[PDB]
């Protein structure tokens, strides 16, 4: 029993982290087979960052302008290219620790593990969700750029996030591993604003099912509601509308606990209307929304 | 910026996890050099578990009664011994992925990362504190026994916890890697009760300093207090007494933020007396006590 913010074991990703240096700029790269992936703003000076023309800046670079370091061993760059906002550096050595992997672009509300790195070296691992406004609430300092987010499925690592920048609000923005930003952001040093965020409704509901599975039941009630009446309450408290696809995704949890989805929605409505009144759920005093239905099934007993 | 429950990268420990089978009992083991460490109750049947005589049960075992599996490759057991509540199995192969490591016995209030495993295979990683009552609030299912907790310091893995059992309250009990239980517990299947728990005061204070470092300042006040007057309030709300050693440990955070420790204590007193009144700190609606002063310095900017 018990319920924790749980990350995937990070070893398979740790074996891929390298350091990329261009000039006086240093950040992290991802070394898979004979290619290193990193944020393209590694080629920018502090002055270039305010309004870069990346095609211009890259054409002025050659292979020997890039220093890749795997541990203390330097990797020789033999080619370089640009794909959206990621730089690809071909090296002369295939990574012998390359896991089985895929690149995936996730939807808002999905979670992933982040291996935070500095100067190519892993420092810590934590769980994140992609917020509905396409930021993540990460923990990142200067030099963390190029750290990746991932999920693992049967020894296959699915990379879904590469870290690029921190916004003025302190939240974080980045790309998929093909270099496409999540959200409307661009890789230049200007003050950029994310849209207003919302709460991930299907995840809150998943986490209420985790609580029931773990013996927290004080919030349940006998009532039920309709999808339409629930969604009126969701709008009022800045929750995402509940879709029929999300009801179906919650099927397995609903069946394991005997609590129909719309039954659990009535409990959530009461929690939104009355608060918790000093009580906690799974050790939390607010409604948690960064556990997907899959996260709950993975962590909880059957 | 940002603040997350952050675990250590788990790869170095992942390379040490094996599966140990004795009869119909299977659990996890830790393979370091040519020795496998696991909970000694692997030698117990379901009937033996109610009141075992372990010396009796072990003398009735031979090396070929133990099946160690590292991946699909079986390791041959060449010796076996008992050290307190851990079983040691000498195998004929030294683990080539053995990290630099140490065994350490931690104090209550210290944190560590847990690599939760099943059938020798790592499933997830999370952060725990050793509670003042010597339990941990883990996330563990059947088959997780033998999972270890650890910290990492400059590529040296310090193992501090091996998982043995879940108590009736759903919390978790285990040993150091020399097999000595944390707390008064014993490895038999009886209903055992932990003492009443308390809140880790020095950690709450550390986390308030993390919040200031991350720009949450709404809870600060101009007041200060004495160690003696604070400790009266600590008693009232079931917080551990604040010691002078703990004040000194908070020195670096105090200096980085300009807020003297006893100044921060006055803020905590007001938070205990008045609650948060609908506001959050570092995204939490309660006072978090599983971040040590070291955890905060490690994760936060200088
Ligand atoms: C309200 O309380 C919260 C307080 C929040 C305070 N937060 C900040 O002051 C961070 C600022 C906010 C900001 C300010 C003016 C702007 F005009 C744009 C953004 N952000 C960066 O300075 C950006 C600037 C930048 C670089 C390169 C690119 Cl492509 C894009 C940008 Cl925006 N630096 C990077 O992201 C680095 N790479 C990594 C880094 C460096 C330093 C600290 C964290 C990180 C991280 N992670
Ligand atoms: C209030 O809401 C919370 C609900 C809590 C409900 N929780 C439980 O029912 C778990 C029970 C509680 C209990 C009941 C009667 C007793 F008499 C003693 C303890 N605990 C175990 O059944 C013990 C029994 C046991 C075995 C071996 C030894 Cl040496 C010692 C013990 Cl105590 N099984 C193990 O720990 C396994 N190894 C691993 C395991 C197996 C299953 C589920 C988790 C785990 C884990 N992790």
């Amino acid at each position: 029993s018990g319920f924790r913010k749980m990350a995937f074991p990070s070893g398979k990703v740790e074996g891929c982290m390298v350091q990329v240096t261009c000039g006086t700029t240093t950040l992290n790269g991802l070394w898979l087979d004979d290619v290193v992936y990193c944020p393209r703003h590694v080629i920018c000076t502090s002055e270039d960052m305010l309004n870069p023309n990346y095609e211009d800046l890259l054409i002025r670079k050659s292979n020997h302008n890039f220093l890749v370091q795997a541990g203390n061993v330097q990797l020789r760059v033999i080619g370089h290219s640009m794909q959206n906002c990621v730089l690809k550096l071909k090296v002369d050595t295939a990574n012998p620790k390359t896991p089985k992997y895929k690149f995936v672009r996730i939807q808002p509300g999905q979670t992933f593990s982040v291996l935070a790195c500095y100067n190519g070296s892993p420092s810590g691992v934590y769980q994140c969700a992609m917020r509905p406004n396409f930021t993540i609430k990460g923990s990142f300092l200067n030099g963390s750029c190029g750290s990746v987010g991932f999920n693992i499925d049967y020894d296959c690592v699915s990379f879904c996030y590469m870290h690029h920048m921190e916004l003025p609000t302190g939240v974080h923005a980045g790309t998929d591993l093909e270099g496409n930003f999540y959200g409307p952001f661009v890789d230049r040093q200007t003050a950029q604003a994310a849209g207003t965020d919302t709460t991930i409704t299907v995840n809150v509901l998943a986490w209420l099912y985790a609580a029931v599975i773990n013996g927290d039941r004080w919030f349940l009630n006998r009532f039920t509601t309709t999808l339409n009446d629930f969604n009126l309450v969701a709008m009022k408290y800045n929750y995402e509308p509940l879709t029929q696809d999300h009801v179906d995704i919650l099927g397995p949890l609903s069946a394991q606990t005997g609590i129909a989805v719309l039954d659990m929605c009535a409990s959530l409505k009461e929690l939104l209307q009355n608060g918790m009144n000093g009580r906690t759920i799974l050790g939390s005093a607010l409604l948690e929304d960064e556990f997907t239905p899959f996260d709950v099934v993975r962590q909880c007993s059957g």
